[PDB]
Formats: C-alpha cells, sequence, structure tokens
DNA sequence: ACAACCTCCTTAGTACATGCAACCATTATCACCGCCAGAGGTAAAATAGTCAACACGCACGGTGTTAGATATTTATCCCTTGCGGTGATAGATT
C-alpha cells in the first residue's frame, strides 16, 4: 500500500476493492484485511464524495 | 585683369542579396644578475589534534525459517460473432 501510494486514506476510504489489484505482492489476504481494518475505524471501504 | 576653355594630367569614390561549412599557427629579443624583501623555510608552542590503544557498543546483512502471493492450472460465464428475417429508413411527398 505503500507502493501503491496510498499516503491518505481519505482516498482508501473510495478506491475500488478491484482497483487495489494493481500493483503486485498485494494478493488475496492483504486485499482482505482493507474489509474491516477501515470499519474497525468507525469508518467504511465504499465512500465517495462530492468535495475533498 | 581676369575668364574658362583646349588637351590628356592624376586623383579616388563606389562595386546588390540570403545562407552553410572550418581549424586557430608565426616572431625572437643576451634580461642578463645583482640586491633584499618581509618572505621563504622550519623549529618549537599556539589553535588545540591526531588515531592507536583498549575498551566500548551497535548496525547491518546473511543465513535461516516463515509467510503469502502469484501464476499457473482448471472451469465457469458472458459478450460477441455471423447469418438471417424483414426492418420505417432515405427522403419525396403531403
Amino acid at each position: 500500500l505503500k507502493a501503491e501510494a496510498i499516503h491518505y486514506i481519505g482516498d482508501l476510504v473510495q478506491r475500488t476493492e478491484v482497483e487495489l489489484l494493481k500493483t503486485p505482492n498485494l494478493g488475496k489476504k492483504s486485499l482482505t484485511e482493507i474489509k474491516d481494518v477501515l470499519a474497525s475505524r468507525g469508518l467504511s471501504l465504499g465512500m465517495r464524495l462530492e468535495n475533498w
């Protein structure tokens, strides 16, 4: 996720899960961690917004 | 007084425009050598220091194990092909 340059979770909140399969060494387990570590904050994945 | 005129006198004022390629030498010529400057040298001590000793202490990298990812294999699914049936187009008219 450092190689994939996602240095603000403000965009990890809205990048598609298929669009994280865009740099190698990022496979079936790391792609699966995302699915609740964002929720653990009191947040979610999948939250596009009209101003950022 | 002078005036310019006849002749060949010499003087010397000019010689259109746009562009690209190349490289930068020849001279000889005693600078003497004497003096001494601050001024080169270096010994011994200021402005301060080396790196070897014995300690100190840490980082980094490679060997080992683990992790998980990925590219393969498999198999599923959809979007696409090509033909066909027959579509309301293109556009002439109302």
